């Protein structure tokens, strides 16, 4: 029973916060309560979402209500990340399951957790208390060790901190369509991984790249945009793979 | 054991031949060996891909070598049709079976049946000869009826003609991403058949509809288009449902 997502790669700037965001808003629009939960210090979701926060997870973390904390937008909840939070990670270090513990999400249908571009141990706390991982990576060729590399460290915290943990899915993110290295990349990340690799792929569209500066999401942005019909079946895919999960 | 695959459905102008060829030149890139069959006396496959035949499957049936009735295309073989297959309907109508005994084609991987937009002798012929069955449709709201129909044919041929007979998937086509309308059919689709469809969806897109005037698969047309795009990652999708069944 998946509830709990992580978005979780090595690296930044491969569409983590993208994703976390334009999932939430579609599936809140099939009809899913959903909480997004913001774990980067820097605060990209947060910020995208157009919403600026005193509270957030820092004082989820410290004993602070849930309802209290979240932030309506575009049909789902947002839990905050404030410029506090860095403050927490000397202490969720070595407290990996913190998150786990923190998080009483009961009222809640899906959990997105939008981990930084780290392994430091906000991102570690995400893999421990979520029960499914969207990796998004772009169509280039560095993808498949950073793919093979992310899925060892899913291994070792299935093994050691959180045996509910699998792979939902591997997504391929910022396909730029003007090229033939992408569909080349993208045949070698099937060949290599199969059923791992979402069928949905992210176009790269600058209506995407627009909406965070708007504080919008892609369905409030642009709605008819490539990247929105997009997430939009990305959604509908996740669901079926948690369906069938 | 998937080898050939018939695209069939009702009506026409719903993308059966785009998706013929198109498969076809991806397929083939994928190092498959294919056999694109024109069943249609109009024989739109064999004109959008610069064929011009006074021999086909009228041909065929009458006993004619294989070999020296098809035409290499774009890194695959097409078997064409000519301007006297519609007097074959007739003798085909009482012989279902027909195409199935005069396919000798031992030597392909991958078999597309490109289907009249009937339900004639020559779409009978196809159902009766295939392992698989794509059923193009647009995502438009008829097409819930449509899938239903064309699904009870499918049943009806597999209980009676051809037990090998299965749905390899329904393909939403000419989707018109100015408009969400074509979201809320698809969602519609899959709300309503499921797993039956496919994840990947083709694109309405000016360069698919140039490509058979110049008698170029969109490979050979558009290859960074959208439809290109599309149909290659169709191809991947396809092989995949093939070795899953
Ligand atoms: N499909 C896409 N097309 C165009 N730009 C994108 C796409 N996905 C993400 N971006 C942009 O790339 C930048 C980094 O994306 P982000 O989702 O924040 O990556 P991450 O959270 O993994 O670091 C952002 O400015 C974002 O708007
Ligand atoms: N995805 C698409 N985008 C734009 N035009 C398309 C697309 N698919 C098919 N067409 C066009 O629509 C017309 C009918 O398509 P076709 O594949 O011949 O349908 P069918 O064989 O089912 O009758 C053709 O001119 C074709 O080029
Ligand atoms: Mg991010
Ligand atoms: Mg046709």
């Amino acid at each position: 029973k998946v509830r709990r997502i992580a978005l979780a790669n090595q690296k930044g700037g491969v569409g983590k916060t993208t994703t976390a965001i334009n999932l939430a808003a579609y599936l809140a629009r099939l009809g899913k309560r959903v909480l997004l939960v913001d774990l980067d210090p820097q605060g990209n979701a947060t910020s995208g979402l157009g919403v600026r926060a005193e509270r957030g997870v820092y004082h989820l973390l410290q004993g602070e209500p849930l309802e209290g904390l979240v932030h309506p937008v575009d049909g789902f909840h947002l839990l905050p990340a404030t410029p506090d939070l860095v403050g927490a990670t000397v202490e969720l270090a070595g407290a990996p399951t913190a998150l786990r513990e923190a998080l009483r999400d009961e009222g809640y249908d899906l959990v997105l957790l939008d981990a930084p571009p780290s392994l430091s141990p906000l991102t570690l706390n995400a893999l421990a208390a979520a029960e499914g991982v969207v990796v998004p990576v772009q169509a280039e060729y560095y993808a498949l060790e950073g793919v093979a590399g992310l899925l060892a460290t899913l291994e070792e915290v299935r093994a050691g901190l959180n045996p509910r943990l699998r792979l939902l899915g591997i997504l391929v993110t910022m396909y730029d369509g003007r090229t033939l290295l992408a569909q080349q990349v993208e045949a070698q990340l099937r060949a290599h991984f199969g059923e791992k690799v979402f069928w949905t792929v992210i176009p790269r569209n600058v209506r995407l790249a627009e909406a965070p500066s708007f504080g919008k999401t892609i369905a409030q942005h642009a709605p008819t945009s490539p990247g929105a019909h997009a997430y939009r079946r990305l959604a509908e895919e996740v669901m079926a793979r948690v369906q069938e999960a």
